[PDB]
């Protein structure tokens, strides 16, 4: 641990640290710009009316989405508002903005894109039966997971529904693709891999025992974190479980890995270091009061949020 950054009232739901700044959401209704070198608050974005869920940020602008059910598009260089996103009925669960469009889910089981211009929305995405959990998108396509436990590809320029992938037995929870195949987690403990042009299951990976919360993937590898307090490296080509990294002692809620590195973040207030050939856990990061619900490392340092309202900055090699 290297710096402390206090300052939110209340648990800390989101983070985002690249270059020098780390911008974190609260369940305080606050989004906070802070400088990571010496622990100190630059800006305090106040706006929201309700816990910040989610948010994403670029070298001018902080978008932030809210159990308030809005998008609130922030301003770095002086913490002001520059627009609120209105049109959700309920809170807004996840958030991606790419270069001219931010594309929210929300709890009233829509998604919505809109344009970081105007504020106007440009198309509804109607057909989840339930709260849209997570999503991403590109350039043309826009894959969103849903508590109705399925994984719908929609067109982002018209708003159609492409298609809709059935197998789940129970609310995604984690959702990553790229190129042609799109990897989902679930409630029902199974992570499915799928591909996205035929709507096709290529595979049902099986092994952990309580819910999948948190998954990456790369085009060899899949890493997934459970509620059954571990994590579980997998092939992608086939479904063998290639290891367990066990030592968590509850619920992961958080992970990434870059090269041979997979950082875990845990209900049992601490976070974990890994290799991912050998399996060893490499450093138990300890310091945090309660869970660890946010995470994100480099090659040097950690920076973790914990649900006792403070971000931590770890340092990789301690």
């Amino acid at each position: 641990s290297l710096r402390t950054l206090q300052g939110h009232q209340s648990a800390v739901t989101s983070l985002q640290f690249n270059d020098n700044i780390v911008v974190s959401g609260s369940d305080d209704s606050t989004v906070k710009v802070w400088d990571i070198k010496t622990g100190q608050s630059l800006r305090t974005l106040q706006g929201h009316q309700s816990a910040v869920t989610s948010l994403q940020f670029n070298d001018n602008i902080v978008v932030s989405g809210s159990d308030d059910s809005t998008v609130k598009v922030w301003d770095i260089k002086t913490g002001q508002s520059l627009r609120t996103l209105q049109g959700h009925q309920s809170a807004v669960t996840s958030l991606q903005f790419n270069d001219n469009i931010v594309v929210s889910g929300s709890d009233d089981s829509t998604v919505k894109v809109w344009d970081i211009k105007t504020g106007q929305s440009l198309r509804t995405l109607q057909g989840h039966q339930s709260a849209v959990t997570s999503l991403q998108f590109n350039d043309n396509i826009v894959v969103s997971g849903s508590d109705d436990s399925t994984v719908k590809v929609w067109d982002i320029k018209t708003g159609q529904s492409l298609r809709t992938l059935q197998g789940h037995q129970s609310a995604v929870t984690s959702l990553q693709f790229n190129d042609n195949i799109v990897v989902s987690g679930s409630d029902d403990s199974t992570v499915k891999v799928w591909d996205i042009k035929t709507g096709q299951s290529l595979r049902t990976l099986q092994g952990h025992q309580s819910a999948v919360t948190s998954l990456q993937f790369n085009d060899n590898i899949v890493v997934s974190g459970s509620d059954d307090s571990t994590v579980k490296v997998w092939d992608i080509k086939t479904g063998q479980s290639l290891r367990t990294l066990q030592g968590h002692q509850s619920a992961v809620t958080s992970l990434q890995f870059n090269d041979n590195i997979v950082v875990s973040g845990s209900d049992d207030s601490t976070v974990k270091v890994w290799d991912i050939k050998t399996g060893q856990s490499l450093r138990t990061l300890q310091g945090h009061q309660s869970a660890v619900t946010s995470l994100q490392f480099n090659d040097n340092i950690v920076v973790s949020g914990s649900d006792d309202s403070t971000v931590k900055v770890w340092d990789i090699k301690t």
